[PDB]
């Protein structure tokens, strides 16, 4: 049954719950963004309304083949009327298409939806600044202050960095790229840039990549792998074993691979800062863990929400157990304490 931080109050909406079936009194499912864990369900079956973003509904229609009539994608930052409920959508800075949603009740409560977000001082100055919010619904997966990262920007330029040291060194040399769903798409299309080259893909993930509504796509991918030296590959195969095996399939074009797996953290970001990060070795080939994230650290999130002052505050990440939820609503306690909401 679909759990009480999926549904909205004093509407017919639901919020990423297309896995439990029919939802009863559900007029409405919202769809925050492409990601599987929020889109599990869906199909070409599906015949009530879903409201998501334009992007979002372009991998609706071409990746799991929702018809165009069920799928209402809105624009962003636009005032919209929803069965007679005025909503937002907001850029959630996460993946490509993802929102955040903004629900004006009848009633006069004003409810904030974040999806998946990494939280940014310029939504500060976005619609929400604007008006009070009562209740929050929020990405917690970070929310413990071990959770610390680099800044997106910081990240990419170390990439660009080690990729053309390495590709000036030795000219024989491929940049792979780790993926498994959609975002993080700065990371190769950065390398890609300043190495002068398009960036190769499989035909699926290249049908991914143009559903997105990225500016000159058609100049900055390939399917043609022969043609390029930034390629990308499945973050499972990303590995000595299957980093061997592809760099046997190129045929004697390149003598070293050079590759990044971009992660969430991980327990090497409590004692090491970017610019003194390494890879492992096992031959010619070097695979290096760079924390790009696309979720709050807890201090962005932290500031968010003492920025918004929520009078209630909805967990949606790391709810299943009774500790985690015990150690958040603590963090929740501090943060209104401290800024005196
Ligand atoms: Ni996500």
């Amino acid at each position: 049954t679909c759990p009480f931080y999926k549904k909205i109050p004093g509407t017919g909406f639901t919020v990423d719950a297309f896995q439990y079936g029919v939802v009863e009194g559900c007029t409405a499912y919202f769809l925050t963004h492409f990601h599987s864990d929020h889109y599990a369900g869906l199909s070409k079956h599906f015949t009530f309304p879903v409201y998501c973003s334009e992007i979002t509904g372009n991998l609706l229609k071409n990746k799991l083949h929702v018809q165009e009539q069920y799928i209402h994608p809105l624009p962003l930052d636009t005032e919209c009327i929803v069965n007679g409920v005025k909503v937002v959508l907001l850029d959630a800075n996460h993946c490509p298409g993802a929102v955040m949603i903004l629900f004006y009740l009848p009633n006069g409560t004003v409810i904030l939806h974040t999806g998946d977000f990494r939280a940014d001082p310029s939504m500060e100055r976005s619609l929400l600044a604007d008006q009070k919010v009562h209740m929050l619904y929020l990405d917690t997966t970070y929310c413990s202050p071990e959770y610390t990262f680099p800044s997106q920007q910081e990240v990419i330029r170390f990439a660009i960095n080690t990729a053309f040291e390495a590709v000036t060194l030795n000219p024989h040399a491929l940049v792979v790229c780790g993926t498994y769903s959609i975002g993080k798409e700065k990371v190769f299309l950065a390398i890609a840039d300043v190495l002068g080259s398009k960036v190769g893909m499989s035909q699926e993930k290249y049908k991914t990549l143009q559903c997105l509504n990225i500016p000159e796509i058609n100049s900055l991918i390939t399917t043609d792998m022969c043609s390029s030296l930034v390629h990308l590959l499945p973050m499972m195969q990303i590995n000595f074993k299957g980093l061997q095996s592809h760099l046997k399939k190129c045929g004697g074009k390149y003598n070293q691979i050079l590759a990044f797996r971009p992660t969430g953290w991980t327990h090497s970001n409590k004692f090491t800062r970017i610019a003194d990060v390494i890879p492992q070795t096992k031959g010619n080939i070097s695979i290096y863990g760079i924390p790009y994230s696309e979720h709050s650290s807890y201090l962005e999130m932290k500031r968010f929400v003492q920025w918004l002052k929520p009078q209630k505050i909805i967990p949606t990440v790391n709810v299943g157990t009774w500790k985690s939820r015990s150690t958040m609503e603590k963090y929740f306690r501090e943060w209104k304490l401290e800024a005196g909401y």
